[PDB]
């Protein structure tokens, strides 16, 4: 656990070119190996067969069959990883109605019975990629279970957090 995990250079290049480029498209997915951050995708759900925005497109139907390969690849709960989407939802402004909202949320998934050792990695982790980005304002949220990590609470948390909660 104290080995002191770092995160491949190009992690934070990924973030780049969503942050201040493409925003609330394709996304970076990455990964813990031995002992760093390790970058698997830069990929978007529009190039895959999907149209993008979660909410304002209505893309979110993607994320809800996701959560299901979630379970079906990794057997029972056994993923742990780092996820970040820029996910474009609507907010419900008090006082008006939908508002549609685009920002950046960090998944990371930490279930409690999963592989102690290479999870507790991702710990250390947190410490390593959010002070590597110095972003300041994110939501930073851990989930354990595909049906946290879904659109509608993906949602609710990005509005819960300033909104209704």
């Amino acid at each position: 656990m104290s080995s002191g995990v770092m995160v491949d250079p190009d992690v934070q290049t990924s973030f780049q070119k969503l942050s201040e480029g493409r925003k609330e498209y394709r996304y970076i997915i990455f990964k813990i190996d031995e002992n760093k951050v390790i970058v698997e995708a830069a990929v978007t759900q529009d190039q895959l067969g999907i149209t993008g925005d979660d909410y304002d497109d209505s893309s979110k139907a993607a994320f809800d069959k996701f959560v299901e390969d979630v379970k079906s690849r990794t057997d029972n709960l056994t993923d742990c990883r780092y996820a970040v989407f820029d996910f474009k939802f609507t907010c419900s402004r008090v006082g008006a109605g939908t508002s549609k909202m685009d920002k950046i949320i960090f998944l990371q998934i930490c279930p409690d019975g999963a592989s102690i050792k290479k999870k507790m990695v991702y710990a250390s982790s947190a410490a390593a990629i959010k002070t590597s980005l110095g972003t300041g304002k994110i939501l930073q949220f851990q989930v354990s279970d595909e049906s946290e990590m879904s659109h509608k609470e993906l949602l609710n948390k990005l509005g819960e957090k300033y909104g209704d909660h």
